[PDB]
């Protein structure tokens, strides 16, 4: 008959209670800033859609990051625009300064608030058993906020996550895949990186919510506490299904499937097989023992699940006893 429907467990309606101007971003008008006021110093990185630069603002001698977007549609960067002002002031949430014309490419550039960073490359190396829980619930921080504001970011990978570790400073960057949420809506599935896309996206189930989110935070913290990154690391879509199958085990992936009517794809047929649930332990070795505890285990096994309503959501994850020792320190 097709899929069994799905509404988030919290935040449900929280766009319909808002004014349309708030979620209906096709309508928003840019009111473009001066370009003059911004001049490049060097290239940063090079990303799918943006090339990002450091910058000069002249006017006030102060340090920024300008993002000149790649061609796309309007749609696509009327959206990011209004997230980024909907957000803006939240906590751990980048901070959009200014949206300009560039004169080179004649696309828009958007301007943030510089943060100076340490590379996750050189950083899950250093971090600590305390360092990690301090700054997941950051990021808790920041989901919690956009999902009571009706957003989910749809990317939380490394990459997304910007640390000033001299500073203890943490901000959730790259919205541009991010969408509102609303009830009943049938979203794309072709977001998140591969390694960190949920099961949900991976069976082709559009009627997900913020709890995609959740997933990947999951795949985060697995790898860092683990120290293997990515942790589920396929090299498509069908083989990362298959990744996560074999540790999560295909029982309860088929009772998920059941549940909400999902049609699987004819290809997943001969490639999944059968996998038993994987106890968490067999990751644990010598290198990686003093980031792992039972409490991080009991964390990782709630958020790591096929089933998108089972998963912690944001707000939940902040008060399990994982925390209770970052908590009390604030």
């Amino acid at each position: 008959s097709g899929p069994v429907p799905s509404r988030a467990r919290v935040y449900t309606d929280v766009n319909t209670h808002r004014p349309r101007e708030y979620w209906d971003y096709e309508s928003h008008v840019v009111e473009w800033g001066n370009q003059d006021d911004y001049q490049l110093v060097r290239k940063l990185g090079r990303g799918k859609y943006s090339e990002v630069f450091e910058a000069i603002n002249i006017t006030n001698n102060e340090k920024v990051v300008v993002k000149i977007l790649k061609p796309v549609k309007k749609k696509k960067i009327k959206r990011e625009i209004k997230i980024l002002e909907n957000l803006r002031g939240g906590p751990n949430i980048i901070t959009l300064a200014d949206i300009v014309k560039d004169p080179v490419s004649r696309t828009p550039a958007l301007v943030f608030e510089h943060v100076n960073n340490t590379d996750f490359k050189q950083l899950y190396q250093t971090l600590t058993d305390y360092d990690i829980r301090f700054y997941m619930y950051e990021i808790l921080k920041a989901l919690d906020y956009c999902h009571s504001m009706g957003i989910m970011h749809r990317d939380v990978k490394p990459h997304n996550v910007m640390i000033d570790h001299e500073h203890r400073k943490l901000r959730l960057i790259d919205w541009g895949l991010a969408e509102f949420y609303h009830p009943g809506q049938e979203y794309n599935v072709r977001v998140a990186s591969r390694y960190f896309k949920g099961p949900e996206l991976l069976v082709d189930y559009q009627m997900y919510d913020y709890s995609l989110d959740m997933w990947s935070l999951g795949c985060m913290l697995a790898s860092m506490i683990f120290r293997k990154e990515p942790f589920f690391h396929g090299h498509d879509n069908y083989d990362q299904l298959v990744r996560i199958a074999k540790v999560l085990g295909t029982e309860d992936l088929y009772d998920y499937i059941d549940k909400y009517n999902i049609e699987l794809d004819p290809r997943f047929n001969d490639i999944l097989g059968r996998h038993s649930r994987k106890r968490w332990e067999r990751f644990v070795h010598s290198e990686n023992q003093h980031l792992v505890s039972p409490e991080a285990l009991d964390f990782l096994d709630k958020l790591l699940r096929y089933d998108h309503q089972s998963r912690l959501t944001a707000r939940e994850a902040m008060e399990h006893p994982y925390f209770y020792t970052v908590v009390k320190d604030q």
